[PDB]
């Protein structure tokens, strides 16, 4: 259709590779542009991963207090790597993972998992709960960004992640009293300004998870209500792989396919 070709304009003018996903409803149809194709997750995991934990257990575990050194700061870390002293609860935690992308609070959410692989099987189990059988994640902050195009460790699509999303916010996946928690910490994500948000008018609002990699990697994901409050999920993925491990991310690519975006459902 003619939105196909207009991503494919956006990819050839960014030098990049689009990937978008927006679940149908009963008013709208699906947007899916490389929605098959396997994208890395980046931080963008980090809010499925928040939803894990919620998931798991009652929300008392949420005052939790987590202790860990200078020597766990192995990833970027706004929140954490300012906390070493004083530690930080699992809600800290998950509040640090998903408005900052902290990469310290996202591994010590993947230890609270448990088992293997520092609850990186965990995690891939608990996508695996909600139908997705897609998505892996094989390695902690940072190495999980070290993998090349082609490699399917660390990977989603942006019809399986924004499904993900979609149960998550949406659905049934969580008690509406985790749900709320999630969806709080999504709406006062710091990381998402000039990506999903910036391509909906004002009057529309967003609430979303970021993340950014190696070649050219730059996501958000996103849920966004109409002025009218009917919601829909926004997968946007993108790298720049063409470019070498050091391709510049562009947001603006982002936040002009959230554009086209908000053009069909306004
Ligand atoms: O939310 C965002 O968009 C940023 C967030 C920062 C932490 C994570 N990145 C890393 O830890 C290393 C990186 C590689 C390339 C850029 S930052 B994450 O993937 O992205
Ligand atoms: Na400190």
């Amino acid at each position: 259709g003619d939105l196909a070709d207009r991503f494919a304009e956006l990819e050839r003018r960014y030098d990049a590779r689009l990937g978008v996903y927006v679940p149908a409803t009963g008013t709208t149809a699906a947007i899916e542009y490389r929605a098959d194709e396997r994208f890395a997750f980046c931080s963008t995991f980090k809010a499925p991963l928040v939803a894990a934990v919620l998931h798991q257990n009652p929300l008392t575990h949420l005052d939790k207090l987590i202790t860990y050194t200078s020597d766990d700061i192995r990833s970027i870390s706004p929140v954490a790597q300012q906390h070493v002293q004083t530690g930080m609860t699992i809600g800290q935690l998950c509040d640090a993972a998903i408005r900052y992308s902290d990469g310290t609070a996202a591994n010590l959410l993947l230890a609270d998992l448990g088992g293997p692989g520092g609850g990186t099987a965990a995690f891939t189990g608990y996508l695996r709960s909600l139908g997705d059988t897609v998505s892996r994640l094989d390695a902690e902050e940072p190495e999980l960004n070290r993998d090349p195009p082609g490699d399917e460790r660390n990977t989603t699509t942006p019809h399986a992640i924004a499904l993900v999303l979609q149960q998550l916010v949406l659905g049934n996946a969580l008690p509406p009293d985790k749900r709320a928690l999630l969806t709080d910490w999504m709406a006062r994500n710091t990381t998402g300004a000039k990506r999903i948000r910036a391509g909906f008018p004002a009057d529309w609002k967003v609430i979303d998870k970021t993340g950014t990699g190696d070649y050219g990697r730059a996501n958000d994901i996103a849920v966004v209500w109409s002025p009218t409050g009917v919601p829909y999920v926004v997968a946007v993925m993108s790298d720049r792989a063409g470019g070498g491990y050091d391709a510049e991310p562009r947001e603006a690519l982002l936040a002009e396919a959230a554009t086209c975006v908000a053009g069909v459902l306004a």
